[PDB]
């Protein structure tokens, strides 16, 4: 039955929100995984570790914000298993940043579709929500991961252990 | 003829804005009536009274900024009578909360139609204005009014005079 | 059913307070209309606009204190339509000052009749309420508007656009 | 191979830790779900929502500290799917508290087994890690949940909606 | 080649940002020119000069944020000559204000066309970027220049040198 | 005809100043281009980017000071097109530094000629202006650009991607 607050909220929108929530939780799990990889005693890049833990916590916020949205519009929250990440070993700082970059473009793609749907269903409140809270966040995150990938490459990563050490100190360590 | 500032601002949009101003002033008036209803010596719920007086002054502000937008775009303000509310006696705390929820959804619907007009006339400025200053304010009012209605019901209102009293104290009073 | 608080409160008085409520709300509306007339890109006198918006919120307070009075004596508030103002275009700073003067003398005339009624019904609390919160406010307001009208006339308004500009800057702007 | 730091760390412990990590993430997920149940417009108990959201974030911390422990001892983290919680709809404040109480005792169960493993493998660093950061935390949580359940039942929950409202305000609302 | 960050960014959009970049710099150049026209000893209106120098620096910021956008989305900046302004002598305060109004309406028109392109290529990030940072800024700037034009005209500009002097003091000089 | 302030100010000097204004605007433009080159996701050297953006805003100040000197002496400002820079793509940190040095030596050459023109025309006011505000600024910039080029070379640039990264961090990052 229909929530007392529901208005102009398409059940397709509601289902897409539930999928986005699962995708943000998944992204935060991937970042959690990347963070404790660089915490390993045989990798030991503390700033990669805390860079990725920070992203892990932001993705958890992203998801909670979609959960609040769902309830605000009178949709109903249906959670699904959070799939484990594709890797347990992320190989290098470089490779981790690249996998993060790919992850973010896939999150961005699902959000752009969410936005298209909201536009298509004449749900301007939801479109504006995706614009305000998610779209520029992806663009900034993707632009930053590219910069990082670019620098690690020009420095000689992953072959230069020096390059990853120094990028950990001078870029990811403030 | 036309204002020196007018640009990409359709006369249909100008008319809808004059319509929305009136509806916002109307909403203010309803909330004013509600507020002083709970100020009656035979109703005597100060925090209900305070809550709707606050929404009354908010709606007045909603109206004033639509008047500002009107002049900004070079449209022209035509005011209309402000219609008296549907009731002089709002019956109870629960009933007033329910009428308020109904009122906001009707205002929300008016705003969503205004937004699709702005997008049909390819007026991205007007569309963003509505997104930015109205759409999420309506979603929040509607979700809050929903929450209040739910709690007042679960508590035993409107039959239970104890329920409305305790809601007035513990939810609407800080 | 007579209110448990009602005492020495005549229904003529009760009815006349409801009329005065409506009249203050009307005065508020007129002032609102004048304010955004001067916000127009082709009128553009910011301190005229500010001045009348201030008067508008004052009149709203005037109306709210009368609704409070009604409930304090155990009368019952009945709201009526709020008529739109007489003009959509107010022509000039001078002309709006003069309509304000005339509006304020009309509200004063109604308040003097309200007070006459309270005294004829031996209602000294009501007469003192009107004396304390309304009569000198009107006299001050009428005196200020006449001062403003007088200076605008001597400066050459409304034919001198220079005059209305300089008045807006030096008298209505701090 | 074998990590340069590994010392007295049995592969059964390492694998028991990996399973605990998953169980803490699971517990986090359950609490997240409970939290936004109470945020629904038709449930609308915001301090229940606040309380479970805070437990959710605490369990994510339990999980991260185990991931740290694993790396400290030279184990290797292997994450698994995080299973979706057993309900989408938690029925009431009282039922949520009872479910949470059941969840915490099960987590307590797995930790005391984790701990008896550590004593048996003569891993005293691991046993005190469990003693110090988990065992008393679980006892406090189980006791607090017991107290809440006890109080909700005496107040008349889950049938008395008044009871859950007042418990939300006077216990969970600080 | 395609940038590693590019996603949902159409080459027409990329091309149109490059044009908008050039147009803002052009606008900044026009304002620079207007500003030092009022610095001339035979014009000598220092608040006119400060007013246009300020808009000049704002327009340069408009251009720089567009260059930032281009790189954020993976586009490539291509700069073009900056055309000199249409006049070397701007004639009067009023005439400069009117040229500024027409300039800002042209930049607005190009910005609306940029936004419609973003909408048509389903590029919600770019459209939101234009909504957020440019469209209301244009509307405010157009509205203000219109106000200034109106006040200069009512005061007797540009024949009244007294008028432009008094307007420079009381409106543009804080 | 002649400005009422003009004195000992040769028409050739007035024209040379108009030329120098353009060249300063040109220098500004080159540095702006360089700046956002290093802001590209595939270049990604923020301190290079910030460094040239700073020089860009300084050149703009250099230009405006000359526009002010022009009016101070009763000459008349004539703006010309600002020519786009010679490159859209500046290749590397070392190459941009070398271009910048070349640009500055060319600007210095223009200024030294402007100075000798001033001394040939017996304009001690113009000659001291160039001395006081440009000549040593040019020498300091040329010396500093020289120092940067030397270090990037000794470090292994532009081959070494590590070189430019470490320089960006330790020299241009304070
Ligand atoms: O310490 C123990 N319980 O407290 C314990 C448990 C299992 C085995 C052994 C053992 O091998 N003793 O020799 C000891
Ligand atoms: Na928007
Ligand atoms: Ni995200
Ligand atoms: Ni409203
Ligand atoms: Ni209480
Ligand atoms: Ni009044
Ligand atoms: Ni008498
Ligand atoms: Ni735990
Ligand atoms: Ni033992
Ligand atoms: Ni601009
Ligand atoms: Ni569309
Ligand atoms: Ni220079
Ligand atoms: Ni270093």
């Amino acid at each position: 039955s229909t929530s007392q607050v529901r208005q102009n909220y398409h059940q397709d929108s509601e289902a897409a929100i539930n999928r986005q929530i699962n995708l943000e939780l998944y992204a935060s799990y991937v970042y959690l995984s990347m963070s404790y990889y660089f915490d390993r005693d045989d990798v030991a890049l503390k700033n990669f570790a805390k860079y990725f833990l920070h992203q892990s916590h932001e993705e958890r916020e992203h998801a909670e914000k979609l959960m609040k949205l769902q309830n605000q519009r009178g949709g109903r929250i249906f959670l699904q298993d959070i799939q484990k990440p594709d890797e347990d070993d992320w190989e290098s700082g470089l490779n981790a940043m690249e996998a993060a970059l790919h992850l973010e473009k896939n999150v961005n793609q699902s959000l752009l579709e969410l936005h298209k749907l909201a536009h298509d269903k004449n749900d301007p409140h939801l479109a504006d929500f995706i614009e305000t809270h998610y779209l520029n966040e992806q663009v900034k995150a993707i632009k930053e991961l590219g910069d990082h990938v670019t620098n690690l490459r020009k420095m000689g990563a992953p072959e230069s252990g020096l390059a990853e050490y120094l990028f950990d100190k001078h870029t990811l360590g403030d």
